[PDB]
Parts: structure tokens; C-alpha cells; sequence
């Protein structure tokens, strides 16, 4: 198995969202990862589930359970995504996993935590991002939040947390001789994700008014434009050198123009530049700006990005299955990860308990 | 030093976005962070920063130059954020910093990569989701794509990624005895964070139109409501059983309604929920669901979160300097992290030197 983490055994206990997530990119960096699944759910389709070896176990009889502890007694961290209690009642909980194993990465994923008033109260992204001022910011001005998909509280602020918690206990155990638990909440990822907001909040650089700052889509130079042919660029030209470079592209003399960060005139800079992208096309706009530093960039829609050169030249996608699916991330020079394995027909968990002795 | 990565020693070469989060992460959960900055920025409110020792360094010089290769040579981790070739033609690339540490992690965080044809061009968040189909899938169906902030390139699939490579090559180097260079690209971080949507596409689940999908604000049980008072509610009731208490929340009638699923049907289905929710105020809907599976939350604004109960019990949030700020991320059972320690003065580079032997 290449990658960094070869030789890392995991026991993911299958949820939705973050765990498989989490698991996931562990599987992509060449560890070694055996989804427990329910008997009642061919070759599974969720691309998601790649670098894994699928078992079932009816954790409810005493029989997989028995078979789940040998699993973890044989294995260096176990990820579990259900409510708090939901593993102690099956007998998997912390205290029963140390028993059998004292040295385990005990890796909970959770939106709410594991405690607290809404710690058994379901949820999605949507939610946990409702809570902690992230949704609110999110959309324009006039009009109500926009969820940024899934992307914020189950990955960013979720799966995320959970990899690094895993990975610096694992660290902390090679001085130590013990494994701990990792309680990572959606809610609180998502919070440190987001806090360069909650710095600039303190300074007074950032406010509560939806679509009215510097990253948020309020900044003319940091905003999306709808183009000639209804297709769309993205303008990030924070740095003066840089807007000055969009500007002379566009046409537009810079003493004709509010200040960049006059916010009181905004709205007339935006107007001059909504009219100036507007009068060509997104693939023009995208010729003009290459191998410039004006921060314009076309913005493609999935189906385009197999065509586009710098995606291709880096492999940053394989082709499988259906299509286009994202190699391992990040990089390394030396123990490179290798493409995914797809999805891995149900196997059969005495067979892994073999291979693991 | 309080957590897991205690004794892990850090050296930041002073950059923006994703280098200074993914440095502040470690240094959150106990890591000991050195950050080379420029003296041409000699004063820090940035909050960001925290958990830090700063120092000033000339790297243009012989004697700056002279004094990073030694921090470095001291060093588990570097961390560097600038265009490739940068720190060669610094003298403080990889190949120069194997010869006096061959254990040290080299941790690179770009956007765009170290090769390519967009390998050298400027550029923030926006640009580099804007390449590989995310900022297209985000926003409503009528309007243009709109910026998640800058949390999904710089920080969910940027520094995290870092992190993750950081750690995991760590985990290598116990069997190696050998560090390694890790290749963090937001391109492509965030094209694993949206893993999902790449899967969904591929099995007929996911469209290219913008607002037009489960998780992206098209589905009614899976986005935000005004409520009467003009403030919001998030509906993330994306299970039946889940959607059914919500139903029976607002007062509607399963038989009255469209099927939950029946996308063509859901412009009728928004209407009736849209009436629904806009009969009383967010702070209404917040009690009627609190202790339910109903997945509707309010939408709080920055400025409200302090006085959510949930937040403050769990202690996501400390005080600092005149505004709250997110504690670490995520926890642990045994070797906690504590409250970080805010920005300090800039510490004179030989008494690290002298601090680390
Ligand atoms: C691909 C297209 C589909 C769309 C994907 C969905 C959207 C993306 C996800 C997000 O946006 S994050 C959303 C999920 N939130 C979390 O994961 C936070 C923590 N988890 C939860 O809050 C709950 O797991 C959840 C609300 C998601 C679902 O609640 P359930 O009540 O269905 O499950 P719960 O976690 O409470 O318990 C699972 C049950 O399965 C049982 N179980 C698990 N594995 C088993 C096994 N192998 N055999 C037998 N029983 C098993 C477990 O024993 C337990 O039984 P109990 O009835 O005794 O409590
Ligand atoms: C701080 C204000 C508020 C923050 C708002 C922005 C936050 C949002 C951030 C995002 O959305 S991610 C944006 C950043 N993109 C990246 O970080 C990807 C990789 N970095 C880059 O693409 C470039 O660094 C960047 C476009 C951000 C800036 O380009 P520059 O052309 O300013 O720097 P470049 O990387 O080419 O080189 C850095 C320079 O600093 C010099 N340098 C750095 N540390 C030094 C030192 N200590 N002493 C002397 N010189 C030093 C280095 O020599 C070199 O100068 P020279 O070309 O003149 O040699």
C-alpha cells in the first residue's frame, strides 16, 4: 500500500458524511481501512467508499461484536460518527475498546459534540453552520443564506478536524505508549476553520452585514462577474499591484475610477467593472489574464474541468466508474500516494482478522 | 506545552491565507511555532497569529539566511506559502534544507501547485475554486456563483490539507527515520473536500446547474426560511423521519403537501414551507424544535453565538481582546490543548537558538 500512512490500521463503523470522509482521505494515503457495515447496507457506487474493505456485522448480536472487538484490538484508530451513546450501548464505547486495546486512536465525529443540550438532537452541515455565525455570512445582501453545499461543516470544518486529531494523537502516542479519544465537532471545526472572521470581527475589518466585505462578495475585485456569453470569472485582486493589472485589462484607466477601497462608492466600481466583463466572453477573459498576476480566473462547471490544461498537466483528477474523481491530497515527494482502489466487494471479516492475525 | 503535538517544534515562514491558519492549528494543540517574518513588518492584532514566537529575518541576507538554516536544522516542521521557486532561489529549498536535516517535514502550500501553467500566477481563494467546478455550484440558480468566503480553498482544502500531509508524513518519518516534502495545492485539497459532489455526479446524483440539487439550496428540507421578524431558520431535514417531524412542527399536513421528494413538484412544496416558516419569528421556530430531530436551527449572526447556550456551555468560544475567538479544534480526552496564548512581542532570533540548545 503506498502512501505515508502505510501500515495504519483503522476500523471506520459506517455513518454518513465526515467518518467516510475521514476515512477516506486515511485509505488515500495508503492506510489500511476496514468499513464495518450493517448486513442490510453488488460492488458498492458511493466513490466515497474507495480504499476500503467493506465487511457487515450485525453489531447488535454478541457474535459481531465479538468479531468488531477483534478488529480493534488488532488496529490503530477506530472512527465512529453516531450520536453520543450510540457506541457505549453497542459495547464499543471508549472504555470497552481500551480494555481490549490501550494504545487506540478512539475518534468520534460528531456535529454537536459529545455533550451539551443539542448533543442528541440530529442534524446536517446546514445546521451545525446555523449555529456559529458561518451560515449568516454566507450569500448576498439582499436575500437569504446560501448553504456553500456540504463543503463547510461536514468536510472543511468536520472530516478535517477529525484527520488532524487522529493524526496528532498517533504523534503523541509515540511518546507516550497510549492512544486517547478525539471529540471532533462539526460545530467547532467549522468555528476554527472560520476564524480568521471571528480577527478581523475584533479589529472592526469584518462585519455581521451579509455581502457588505472584503471576502464575502460585498469587494468589487473579490467577486464572481457574468460575462459576454452568461459565463462567469472570478476577480480576487486584494493586492493594489494586482487590481491595478485587472484594470489595464479590462480597458479602464484607473483615474476615471472610485478608489479600490472606497466602500462608500462600491457600488459605482462595481457597476464600471459588472460593464467592462460583461462585454466579452468568459474564454476571452481567460486568454487576456493568463500568465498574469490580476486574479481573474474562468469559473468552470464540473463538466469542463477535464479540459482545462493546468488540471490535466497536474493530474489532480483520474478518470473511474462514471468519470473524473479527485487523486489523494496532499503531495508527498518520497511515499507517494497511488491512485485509489475503487470501491471492494463485501469481504469477509474472519478473512481480515487473518491478514491482521 | 499543553496537547497532543507538545514537543513539536514549527518553523513558519510568514506568508497569508492557509500557511498562517495551518501554523496556528499546530500551535493550538501544543506545538512550538517559530515564524520567521520580515523586519520590513516590524509591530500584532491578527489573532491568527496566536500561539506563536515571532521573529525578524532579512532571508535576502547572508547572516538572515544563516540564522533560518539553523532554526530549520533544529526543526520537525517548515512551513512555507510563497510561489514556487521561492525559497530556492532564498537558498531555504528542500534540497538546501536536507543537507542540514534530513528528518525536517517540508510542508509547501500554494494554490495552484509547484508545476503547471497557471504554477506562477497570483491568486486567492476564489481563483483556485473557481478552476475545479466548486464556486460554479455555489449560490442560487438565478444569480451569479458566490463566494463560501475564503473557507473552502484557503482553509477546508488548503491548510487543512497541510496539516493532514504535515502529520501523516510525521507518522512516516517513525519508520523512515526520514522527513520528506509535502506538496499542499488548494486546487486540489478542495477537490477532495468535494469528493462527494464528484461521486454524486458520476452515479447520475449531481447536476452542473447551480441551485438545482439536494444539498445546494434546490431541495426545500435543505436550506434557509425568512421567518416573520426578517431574520432566518435553516432546514437541513434531509431523512424522512426527520422531515416528518418538521412537517408536523410547522403545522402542515403530510397530505396536503407534495411528496418531499417529487422534484418536480418542489416549487409548490418551497411555497407551502415558505408560508409556513414566515408565519412566526426565527426565535419562535427555535423553541418549537429544540430536543427535535426536525433539523431546523436558527440562523445566529456573529455577534448573537456568545449567548446560545449550546456554545457556551461546550466552551467552543473564549475572550480575548475586545471579541470571542474559536477554542482548539478538536479535543482530547488526555493530552488537552489549553487556551492559546494571545500575540506576543518579537523575540530575538538567537534566544530561540539558545532556547532549542
Ligand atoms: C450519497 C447521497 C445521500 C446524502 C448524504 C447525507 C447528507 C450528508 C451528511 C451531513 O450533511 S453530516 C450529517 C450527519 N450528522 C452526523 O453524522 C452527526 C452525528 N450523527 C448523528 O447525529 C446521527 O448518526 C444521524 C442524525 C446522522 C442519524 O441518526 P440515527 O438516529 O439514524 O442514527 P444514530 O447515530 O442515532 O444511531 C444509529 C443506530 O444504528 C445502530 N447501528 C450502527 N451500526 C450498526 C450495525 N453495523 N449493525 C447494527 N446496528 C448498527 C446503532 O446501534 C444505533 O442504534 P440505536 O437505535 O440503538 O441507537
Ligand atoms: C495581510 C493582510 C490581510 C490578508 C488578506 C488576504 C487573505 C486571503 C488569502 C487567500 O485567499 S490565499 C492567497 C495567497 N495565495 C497563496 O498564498 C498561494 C501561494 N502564494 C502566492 O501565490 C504568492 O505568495 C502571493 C501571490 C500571495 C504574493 O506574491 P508576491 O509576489 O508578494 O510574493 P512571492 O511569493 O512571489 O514572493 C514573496 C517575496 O517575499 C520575499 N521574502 C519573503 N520573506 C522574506 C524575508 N523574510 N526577507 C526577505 N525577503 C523575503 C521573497 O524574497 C519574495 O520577493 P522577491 O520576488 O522580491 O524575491
Amino acid at each position: 500500500m503506498a502512501g505515508p500512512l502505510s501500515g495504519l490500521r483503522v476500523v471506520e463503523l459506517a455513518g454518513i458524511g465526515p467518518g467516510p470522509h475521514a476515512a477516506m482521505i486515511l485509505g488515500d494515503l495508503g492506510a489500511d481501512v476496514v468499513r464495518i457495515d450493517r448486513p442490510s447496507s453488488g460492488i458498492s457506487r458511493d466513490a466515497m467508499l474507495r480504499n476500503r474493505r467493506i465487511v457487515t456485522a450485525d453489531l447488535k448480536s454478541d457474535q459481531g461484536l465479538e468479531l468488531a472487538l477483534k478488529l480493534i484490538a488488532k488496529a490503530d484508530v477506530l472512527i465512529e460518527g453516531y450520536r453520543p451513546g450510540v457506541t457505549e450501548r453497542l459495547g464499543l464505547g471508549p472504555e470497552e475498546c481500551a480494555k481490549v486495546n490501550d494504545r487506540l486512536i478512539y475518534a468520534r465525529m460528531t456535529g454537536w459534540g459529545q455533550t451539551g443540550p443539542r448533543s442528541q438532537q440530529a442534524g446536517h452541515d446546514i445546521n451545525y453552520i446555523s449555529l456559529n455565525g458561518i451560515l449568516h455570512a454566507i450569500g448576498r445582501g439582499d436575500e437569504r443564506p446560501v448553504p456553500p453545499l456540504n463543503l463547510v461543516g461536514d468536510f472543511g470544518g468536520g472530516s478535517m478536524f477529525l484527520l488532524v486529531g487522529i493524526l496528532a494523537a498517533l504523534w503523541e502516542r509515540q511518546s507516550s505508549g497510549k492512544g486517547q479519544v478525539v471529540d471532533a465537532a462539526m460545530v467547532d471545526g467549522s468555528s476554527v476553520l472560520i476564524q480568521m472572521m471571528w480577527a478581523m470581527r475584533a479589529t472592526g475589518m469584518w462585519t455581521d452585514t451579509r455581502g457588505a466585505n472584503m471576502l464575502d462578495g460585498g469587494a468589487p475585485y473579490y467577486d464572481t462577474y457574468e460575462c459576454a456569453d452568461g459565463r462567469y470569472v472570478a476577480v480576487g485582486a486584494i493586492e493594489p499591484q494586482f487590481y491595478a493589472a485587472m484594470l489595464a485589462g479590462l480597458g479602464l484607466d484607473a483615474a476615471e475610477l472610485p478608489p479600490q477601497n472606497d466602500r462608500a462608492r462600491w457600488p459605482e466600481l462595481r457597476a464600471l467593472l459588472t460593464e467592462a466583463f460583461a462585454s466579452h466572453d468568459r474564454d476571452h477573459w481567460g486568454a487576456v489574464f493568463a500568465n498574469s498576476d490580476a486574479c481573474v480566473t474562468p469559473v468552470l462547471a464540473f463538466g469542463e474541468v477535464h479540459n482545462e490544461p493546468h488540471i490535466i498537466e497536474r493530474n489532480t483528477f483520474y478518470e473511474a466508474n462514471g468519470g473524473w474523481q479527485p487523486m489523494p491530497a496532499p503531495r508527498f515527494s518520497r511515499t507517494a500516494s497511488s491512485q485509489p482502489r475503487p470501491p471492494a466487494a463485501t469481504i469477509d471479516i474472519e478473512a481480515v482478522l487473518t491478514d491482521w492475525d
